[PDB]
């Protein structure tokens, strides 16, 4: 038997309030989760998640081939040399099932200082035609700030969990410079389902996406109700159960690094399932020059010998490595 992962449901609503003790009781749950399998579900979170899977379907269903080339990232369209991160990631019928749309900080405009300096990892979002996709851009931009809001709360929790003041992470997570991204991913139902789009793990499990750690501080994910994720433990992979009312939370490799691996970046993978579904991650990245001084919660003096890492450099290296390891998405 494949076993099932312990993924506690955590009411995060106090992290939005001023009851300091209640916040500590949340911090404690985040602590325990982070030291166990690495994942928890954030519940009672305040986001209208019914209004987000709805909009995402429509978009992926009604967007045409013409429009997808017009929006395509550099990997699909050589005319779009500036689109490395933001835009459309096409499927390849017969070969690749998955398709997606990535967007960045909406404050990234032509006269944003980092765009004018052409700093790596910063791009101006591309959007579909407003008449073919009415209200889509307004929706997506508002969603970014809703999820931004939630993540800030979560960070206050991770800060207190590690014995820090509640702004230790959050002070670096700002609307004006955050490198955070949203990805709207469609996993289609297909019949017949293409063999090239299915990978076989060392243990025989059929996968849509291979094992990895996330390139992030934390990952804040909504998914529709189809079980697919697995987390690696010493006893092997365990199933993460679906919950399409909550957010699935985990640490990325920036956290592992900062905490001297006290809070690991859990290794996980995506099982193949032939079912129509949505996966909407928000990757919680800091600013290009944000630096957190590493530390070691296991040591009485808290000291770590690890070098401080600037976030933009970590992010560039990480995104290139993911593609070289798990493929162009
Ligand atoms: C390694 C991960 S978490 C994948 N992420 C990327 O490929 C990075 C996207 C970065 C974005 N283009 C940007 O520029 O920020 C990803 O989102 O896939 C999710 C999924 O397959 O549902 C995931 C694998 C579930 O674990
Ligand atoms: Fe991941």
């Amino acid at each position: 038997s494949v076993s099932k992962a312990n993924v506690p449901k955590i009411d995060v609503s106090p992290l939005f309030g001023d009851d300091q003790a209640a916040k500590m009781r949340v911090a404690q749950q985040i602590d325990a989760a982070s030291r166990d399998t690495g994942f928890f579900y954030a519940v009672n979170h305040g986001i209208n998640v019914q209004r987000l899977s709805q909009k995402t379907k429509e978009f992926h269903m009604s967007i045409t081939p013409e429009e997808k080339w017009d929006l395509a990232i550099r990997a699909y369209n050589k005319e779009h040399q500036d689109q490395v991160r933001a835009g459309y990631y096409l499927s390849i019928p017969g070969k690749k099932a998955v398709e997606s749309f990535c967007y960045l900080n909406p404050n990234f405009t032509p006269d944003h200082p980092r765009i004018q300096a052409k700093t790596p990892t910063h791009e101006v979002n591309v959007w579909p035609d407003e008449t073919k996709h009415p209200g889509f851009q307004d929706f997506a931009e508002q969603y970014y700030w809703d999820v931004f809001g939630l993540s800030s709360a979560l960070l206050k929790g991770y800060a207190l969990a590690l014995g820090k003041e509640e702004n230790f992470f959050a002070r670096h997570f700002k609307p004006d410079d955050t490198l955070a991204s949203v990805v709207l991913i469609r996993y289609p139902y297909l019949d017949p389902y293409p063999e090239a789009a299915i990978k076989t793990a060392a243990d025989g499990t059929k996968l849509s996406f291979e094992w990895h750690e996330d390139v992030s501080l934390i990952t804040v994910l909504y998914q529709s109700n189809v079980q697919n994720l697995q987390v690696e433990t010493a006893a092997g992979y365990q199933d993460i159960e679906a919950d399409d009312t909550g957010y699935l939370i985990n640490c990325g490799s920036y956290m592992a690094h900062l905490t001297n691996n006290y809070y690991k970046a859990p290794i996980h993978r995506v099982k193949w399932v032939n079912a129509e579904r949505q996966s909407l991650p928000f990757f919680v990245n800091l600013g290009y020059d944000s630096v957190i001084d590493p530390f070691d919660p296991r040591e009485p003096n808290g000291k770590s010998d690890r070098e401080p890492l600037s976030y933009g450099d970590y992010l560039q290296n990480g995104l290139v490595s993911l593609i070289n390891k798990n493929g162009q998405t």
